[PDB]
């Protein structure tokens, strides 16, 4: 399973406000959310967007309780047999909405120290994967570093403004293999140019995990200071409490 991050839509793309307004959901009134889907709750410190696929044709479905999620239909179905949705097996969005349409968007993340947070372009999102919604942390995500690194050196290439992408990194988590940025480490001394080198993308991946999280020290927030691998499941266990964040699990 996945741990479900619940990113709260404070502004809406002009793009994406005359659909919305249709709908008669208002995000300032309604609680909509982008549902990341991580394995690394200790690292939401870090977060500097919020990625979508422009290929993916999210739906936004009734959560219920006046909450509502902003995932793939596969994701949305599979939390319904699990009792995180009104209706077990229902899973007919309200609406649906191509990442496109949501470029643009300001959010806000749980637990991100950084501010004025916008929704970015990932054109490397498996739709098969999680909820095809990816937060992005570029200090230890070696695919968040790469695709913030070609957002940031060609912004409006990309579609997007120079504001909406952030490059100044606040360290999180400090290794003694790969300092405090493992990724921007790893993505370096690798060689890694494009998001689409997706096997060295991979091998960085688990390198920076296994040190990160087995031999790493937070940085920042309630657990500053404790190895990663303690602090996790307690920051974990923190977003869950504080109605941040959910488990959920996938079929087989
Ligand atoms: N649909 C998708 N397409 C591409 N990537 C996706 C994705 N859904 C989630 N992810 C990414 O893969 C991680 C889980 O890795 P595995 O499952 O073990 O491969 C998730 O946790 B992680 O979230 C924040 C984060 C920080 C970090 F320092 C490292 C990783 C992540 O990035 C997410």
């Amino acid at each position: 399973g996945y741990v479900g991050i619940k990113i709260r839509l404070t502004d809406v793309a002009p793009q994406a406000q005359e659909l919305f307004k249709k709908e008669s959901l208002d995000v300032k009134e309604n609680k909509v959310y982008l549902v990341a889907a991580t394995l690394r709750p200790e690292t939401m410190y870090g977060q500097t967007c919020c990625f979508v696929s422009p290929k993916i044709d999210y739906g936004v479905f009734d959560a219920g309780n006046g909450d509502y999620f902003i995932t793939t239909e596969r994701a949305f179905k599979n939390m319904s047999f699990q009792n995180l949705t009104p209706k077990r097996g229902y899973y007919k969005p309200l609406f649906t909405i191509n990442g496109k349409t949501l470029i643009g968007s300001r959010i806000d993340a749980p637990y991100a120290v950084n501010k004025n947070l916008r929704v970015l372009p990932m054109e490397t999102v498996l739709a098969t994967k999680g909820t095809g919604v990816v937060t992005c942390v570029p200090s230890d995500s070696p695919d968040d570093f790469v695709t913030t690194r070609d957002l940031a050196n060609k912004p409006e290439y990309y579609g997007i403004e120079k504001d909406w992408v952030q490059t100044d990194i606040v360290p999180i988590v400090h290794t003694e293999k790969y300092g405090d940025k493992c990724a921007e480490f790893l993505v370096n001394d690798l060689k890694i140019q494009s998001p689409k080198d997706s096997v060295q993308l991979a091998n960085a991946k688990e390198l920076a995990y296994k040190e990160g999280f087995y031999n790493g020290t937070m940085l920042i927030g309630k657990y500053k200071g404790d190895k990663v691998e303690d602090a996790a499941p307690k920051v974990k266990q923190d977003l869950i409490d504080e109605g941040l964040a959910f488990v959920y699990n996938e079929p087989e």
